[PDB]
């Protein structure tokens, strides 16, 4: 699946691995992240991260 990085911190979210702590189960895309899901390092939302390529 992919990975988008948080222009803020660098923290990688990558959808095969999710973010479980965070109530993200693996293989969650990153557009059906809850609209309020934060980096799980800095705590900036959604609108800062970008989709690598
Ligand atoms: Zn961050």
């Amino acid at each position: 699946m992919k990975k988008w990085v948080c222009t803020v911190c660098g923290y990688i979210y990558d959808e095969d691995a999710g973010d479980p702590d965070n109530g993200i189960s693996p293989g969650t895309k990153f557009e059906e992240l809850p609209d309020d899901w934060v980096c799980p390092l800095c705590g900036v939302g959604k609108d800062q991260f970008e989709k690598l390529e």
